[PDB]
């Protein structure tokens, strides 16, 4: 749909068998999920934000269905205060901005 | 224009007679930018981010222009690592999101 930013721009995304919300968002490289249960393997990393730096779990090939479409990517599990959709899946979605 | 999410979406900003680089950044509700001179007088402000959270100082009715556009409000000023800009300003430049 189109999304104007009088409210946060929050979506339903399905993961790992679990409904969550997460918030679309351009600034974000990655996405970046509240710690959650995944299966498998995954490497640690960190990624700095405004405030200094987490320690994530990173799993590759994680299938997203958000909204209603699906994808597949990378997605990092760790101590965020909200669930963000960076632009590696936003791509993935045709999500575009317009001014 | 249309921006697609490919790479990270920049612009120019203006302020206060300085031009500067900044993410359009729908996940940010308000909009900060690195330290630097600006003119006024401020209040004293704290924001949460991943990382944690920063001491930043408020000033408000700032003029800002990004791409041709003017818009005035509250600017965060201090210790990010990107000028941000966010959904406060945003909506008065008419972005959007879309997919
Ligand atoms: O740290 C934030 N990152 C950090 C970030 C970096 C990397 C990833 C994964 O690759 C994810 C998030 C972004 C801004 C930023 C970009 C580049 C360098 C440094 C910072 C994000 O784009 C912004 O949306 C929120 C993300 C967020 C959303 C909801 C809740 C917490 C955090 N933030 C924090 C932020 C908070 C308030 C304001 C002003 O109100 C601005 C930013």
């Amino acid at each position: 749909p189109q999304v104007t930013l009088w409210q946060r721009p929050l979506v339903t995304i399905k993961i790992g068998g679990q409904l969550k919300e997460a918030l679309l968002d351009t600034g974000a490289d990655d996405t970046v999920l509240e710690e959650m249960s995944l299966p498998g393997r995954w490497k640690p990393k960190m990624i700095g934000g405004i405030g200094g730096f987490i320690k994530v779990r990173q799993y590759d090939q994680i299938l997203i269905e958000i909204c209603g479409h699906k994808a597949i990517g990378t997605v990092l599990v760790g101590p965020t205060p909200f669930n963000v959709i960076g632009r590696n899946l936003l791509t993935q979605i045709g999500c575009t901005l317009n001014f």
